[PDB]
């Protein structure tokens, strides 16, 4: 009775039901058979449990595990768990290390140093030395990735005391997981929520600028309240989609610095020229929706609410910061706003008409299909097979994806998932598999391009496996597109041997792994493969070929 | 005229053509078309080009550079940075950052510490500040790189000052080591004479091989050496090949693993009557530990090399000379130019084993054993190369070190996987490169389907530069490996970590337009090899195996 | 108008008049007179530089800065930076670096990578890379020095940036937060009621009182919620004087050496019919461990304070409240509004004990005890101070204990030393903090003579600034803390290790300027404390000390 049984008990204590990832030769000092109720979910690669994990922390709020190996484990393990620091989701990771008394970083076979490796990109980092001390760092590493921002945190286990029983004896402690994420909360932010309730008092056209760590902080109802009191439109980073439904009146939408050069419109100024006051709620640079993009036409003050101190005063200065928990911050507002009536919200309909028009497309491409068209054919279908409120489409990382952002369907929060803060090209897959055991009866679509689906395209056998019946569309056009932008951006011309790629048949390519496919190059075909999907009870793949007919020069919001 | 083409231009002076990667958002300062005579190789993941880079570097002895975008970027690549910290290679890491004025880690958009993260993996890591200086910084990359223990050196490159001409006039000459620069002792000579009285008096030494003394150019003169004295030669798993196929010094090479999987106490009949082991060039990360050659008989230890023995806790040899390796060797020939040679001892009772395990005929119910495959690999690789010429590369599992006591070698590093970091998925990177170093020669790759298949999307890259790789995939279905030690520590299995559904690596390989096909016995396979060799494309192979394991012959890996 | 006046006008910002520290050549860059508000504070060694701020950052409750040169003097103002990271203390640690372009670790002269040596040991680590942006380091510098647990942050300024005007145009509000920022669970209210339960049932509980409770502005109602339900207050070394002198509920300050000291089971009478434990604003730091109030009965804990516990291995409390302690306070009035009083536990011997080494009137053959040292400063400072006022300071040492259980404390740190940190040679920056905080209240410094003289020469620094601080030097020409260890440990002493020649303080003391006298007896010293008290300039008294310490009696130091 070992420490790995202490290690799977404690992890099971705070919650966790399944670990991701890849077992090494530490298998001879734990099985993962040692506790009744939790179970390793095996993928191809270390990123995909890494991924899986902090999706499934994302969704469900709780903290996640997930496993690897020493020396390469742990640094194919550490893009996961960037995409947990910048993605900001509570997962614990676990990695083995060399036997203790022959832990010689670079000399060593397989042998990193590990805790420097990681301690960068994580919230808590630490060897395990004593075997009966596990508990206890699992709980410090549990404590530390549930404190906003939320993250990751790491564990290194020498193998040999892994599979030692050395102090370890026949009743825990409790587990005191944090019901949410602790905050931060300054001294005086009553008197920052009122300053920033006279602000709103003068306003004529307020906006909500709302982020994932409102989500996080359970204030998506209490948002959506004041909101619709106060007739205050909301708009949202990239992963904060869908916190109002679709075709709420409030619902302005996602904003992406790309939006003006995809849609070929001023969509940034529609959105916030006339405003005069942006509350960012739960606001975090890191989900990407940065201070100059809001900086339209008229001036501007500004409210930022954060459970975290502002860490980029050099590029955020807010009018008014308040440093307090999101709900506990619209609940006082709520109580000091009573009084207020509504306003006059401006007027976004042009935005929404261009959008509206991208989405019904009826042209036929001689190339192949507009990713637009497709993410439309994919939001009927969508909306069809799920319930209302339900359903996620997902996101890799791509040009592809910030069509994405402005056209996919979100009828719930995380009813859209990409990653805001990492994004790591193959996150498609490990988050749609991490988004469909969260939400086990809802359909969970996956949108990918050729680019980033291959680099990870292997965890496609992991999704048969484990039969998540995720549809993938796979939108192809040999080439890592977002990238031949950025060259057109910079130099006026394109260089192939840096972007471009031969053929991949992902239909073969699926169909190798064991997951049903077929291609579709236009929208009957495309709306048919769609539905047999969805209704399949199997994984299923799609693959469409697309073009972009990208205008470099639209796109100076990025710089 | 900007800092990228300044830093281009600096690879180039240290000798390299290519840069292998994954461009990301950088590409807006940085085209890869600035500067003749280095292209941009692209690759499906990071990991890949950084492996790449790694091998290539080993085969030319000169440094090669791998480039990743920032964030997500770095890390993946730095899967490949630790593949080159431990199997000591010297490649120049590059990846963008996040603009100079907007680095915040873990705030600002894909922004990691990226030299916080990387530094404890490398020679060198440092961030560049001002444009001019890139090209003194890749000179110091250069410089760590090519100390040993070599290893990558790393540099962040902001992505406006990458795309900046500021301070750039428009270069002194660039000094590239021949081979690495090594550590050497004070009094090393007299340490190396103690050696030479040592093995005045030894009956039975042996040389123990080290990947280091091909670095240093020591082949010649140890086989010269060992030749003369009638000493064997033993090897680690890339030191194979510094003597002939059939070389009757050419004693083999040691994995820890052999007993368990010959079912035969081989370390024994390796090492027992040894009283003397020189590791010559030697390195604990290449896996070949004390505890494997401490059989039989207590025996003298000399240690020689170009660096500290940074392992006392674990080897305290009874002479440590710190030195270069051919200088080590070149005294030692004048120390010992009038020894007579010794009597070597006798080792055919492993030699018979392992050939009867290359020439097992029987048909197996499950598929095949990967000795069978690799005695089929090996016979097409000796009709399909020069002498002296071919390399047969290995991915990381169990079937590794079949292939390191099986496989042919026919020159140094004729056989190549890796020995310090063995990370999944190594194989098709180390084809790549192996491929591109001798690009006349044949190019085999061996991996099993747990590893392959981690790194399985890199096929597409194979079939666009148009490697003539042959590719066998050996396929139970499982993390074999994992399941071993499952079996060593808890006398049973448990699936859910080890084991898999079926991926149909030939129509796999198929998506990715790579020929291939399937076999299921020596017949078909040397069939497959045979089209495969002459097919002047990349061609892939799925054979079925099984292992059928006896955990209780393993106890030389504790 | 450069990086150096922006840098001090930022600081003005946020509240800051002085800066103390020890400037190198980086004063070419900076003169410290760029803006009016600011005073430069020169020491004879950065440590005391960097307590100095670290103190007045305490009493006032506002950031405080400290300066040094590059390479040394960052080194040598670590020592203050860790005092502030474990005493908790928000410190702005200011220190020039190389030149930007010329910046290489141990190879450019007095060049050192600082940000990597005081990142562990710091709230925020940085260095300056663009001038303009000084404003925003300061800020964010601030940010993480007032977010609890507080401590310092650190900013290293290469001398040609500092000295740049290069993007510095010719304003945003500071926003200096007025108590620190704090970390909050959701659900502390409902952890909170379940300490009011734990209340309700429990015959004698205590509140233990740490000083993060002072920092929260929570001693006036910490007071009324104990005197109300009559529950003691026993408190952490600084945290004594949350309840005047003489109160009913004051139970004193805990120190493991207590019984050791007193040669009585003080900690089994303060703590044995105790059922349930209120650690309010605890801090392991501090150095009031769990285990020194686990004796006798089984106790119940409830932790209170703004963190999450960061030492779960030691302390599992019963019921944790993560929030600020104010705010615990005030919601636990509430929940406990309708409660009866306590019948609180009876510590009479222990009082009428620490009473009796007070007033222990015996003359001995050797020096004079520690004990009667100390009734003696307490006698004078009541006399000299205001109701309410004082200060008396304590370096480290043995006699800083007998400061704990004897010093007379009438307000919040009006007994101050270095709890969590305990450099010896604390004293005199200390003093000269806590002065300069309470300009018109009387300072009394009790030091001993080996950690005196690690720091004895500000005293210069003290006379130069004529600040009336009277200093009392313990001398037993030992470091006597180490001696009772080297007894504990092995029974025996080990005199190299431990003992000094004769140092003459007096001497000393007037070598730098500051008037003094030998007092060796209680008559001797009651006149030389209420001369210095009244002479309007520094004093210093030399006591002869011995301890006679029992080994035996320490077993609660584990
Ligand atoms: C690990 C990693 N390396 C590089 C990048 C840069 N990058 C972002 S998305 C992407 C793929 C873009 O190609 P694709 O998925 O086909 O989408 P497309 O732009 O063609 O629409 C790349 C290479 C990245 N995001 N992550
Ligand atoms: C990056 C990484 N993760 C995990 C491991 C542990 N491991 C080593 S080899 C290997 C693959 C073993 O399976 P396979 O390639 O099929 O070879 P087999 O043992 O079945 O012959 C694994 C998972 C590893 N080497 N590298
Ligand atoms: C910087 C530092 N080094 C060493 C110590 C260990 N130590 C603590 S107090 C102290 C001084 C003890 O001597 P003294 O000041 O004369 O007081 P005494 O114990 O004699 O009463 C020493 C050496 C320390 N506290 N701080
Ligand atoms: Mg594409
Ligand atoms: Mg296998
Ligand atoms: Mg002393």
């Amino acid at each position: 009775p070992t420490a790995a049984h202490a290690l799977l008990s404690r992890l099971r204590d705070h919650g966790v039901g399944k670990v991701f990832g890849v077992v090494g030769r530490e298998a001879a000092s734990i099985l993962f058979d040692e506790v009744e109720g939790i179970d390793f979910v095996l993928t191809r690669h270390e990123f995909t449990a890494g991924v899986a994990a902090d999706v499934l922390a994302r969704i469900t709020g709780r903290p996640q595990a997930c496993w690897a190996t020493l020396g390469p484990g742990m640094t194919n393990l550490s893009t996961g768990i960037a995409t947990s620091v910048l993605d900001r989701s509570p997962v614990i990771a676990l990695a083995a290390q060399s036997e203790s008394h022959d832990i010689f970083p670079n000399d060593t076979h397989q042998c990193l140093d590990s805790v420097a490796i990681v301690a960068p990109m994580s919230k808590y980092a630490v060897e395990l030395q004593r075997p009966h001390e596990i508990t206890d760092l699992v709980d410090s590493a549990v404590n530390a990735a549930m404190t906003e921002p939320v993250g990751p945190s790491f564990i290194s286990l020498p193998v040999d005391l892994l599979g030692s029983s050395e102090g370890i004896d026949t009743p825990n402690p409790p587990a005191n997981t944090p019901a949410k994420p602790v905050g931060v909360v300054a001294d005086g932010w009553q008197k920052a929520a009122d300053q920033a309730a006279a602000l709103l008092a003068e306003a004529k056209h307020p906006v909500l600028v709302v982020g994932a760590a409102a989500i996080r902080s359970g204030a998506v109802p209490a948002i959506r309240a004041l909101a619709e009191r106060l007739n205050i439109p909301v708009i949202t980073t990239y992963i904060a989609k869908g916190v109002l439904p679709v075709g709420h009146e409030l619902n302005y939408g996602a904003v992406t610095g790309y939006m003006d050069g995809i849609l070929n419109f001023p969509a940034l100024q529609t959105m916030f020229a006339p405003v005069d006051l942006v509350l960012t709620v739960g606001y975090d640079y890191a989900e990407d929706l940065r201070p100059s993009m809001w900086q339209k036409g008229i001036e501007k003050k500004t409210v930022r609410i954060s459970p975290t101190v502002n860490p980029i005063p050099r590029v955020y200065r807010p009018d008014v910061d308040v440093v307090t928990d999101v709900l506990a911050f619209v609940e006082h507002f709520e109580t000091a706003t009573a009084s207020f009536g509504a306003k006059q919200r401006h007027d976004i309909e042009p935005l929404r008409a261009r959008i509206a028009e991208f989405l019904a497309d009826p042209e036929t491409y001689e190339d192949g299909m507009r990713v637009h068209q497709v993410i439309d054919s994919m939001n009927t279908v969508m909306e069809e097979a799920a319930e209302p409120g339900e359903g996620t489409i997902v996101s890799d990382i791509g040009f592809f994806r910030h069509y994405g952002v402005l056209f996919a369907r979100a009828d719930q929060p995380f009813g859209f998932l990409t990653s805001a803060g990492c994004s790591s090209f193959g996150y498609g897959i490990p988050a749609a598999i991490g988004a469909q055991m969260a939400r086990p009866d809802q359909p969970t679509f996956l949108i990918a391009g050729d680019g980033g689906f291959h680099s990870n395209s292997s965890d496609l056998e992991t999704i048969a496996r484990l039969n998540l019946p995720i549809v993938t569309v796979v939108v192809n056009n040999d080439t890592n597109g977002l990238i031949e932008l950025y060259q057109n951006i910079g130099h006026h011309r394109s260089h192939d041997p840096a972007v471009k790629f031969g053929g991949v048949d992902f239909v073969a390519l699926a169909e190798a792994n064991g997951v049903d496919a077929t291609r579709a190059t236009n929208r009957e075909e495309l709306l048919a493969a769609l539905r047999k999907g969805a209704e399949l009870g199997r994984p299923f793949l799609i693959e469409v070929p697309v073009n972009y007919d990208f205008q470099p020069g639209g796109f100076g919001a990025l710089s």
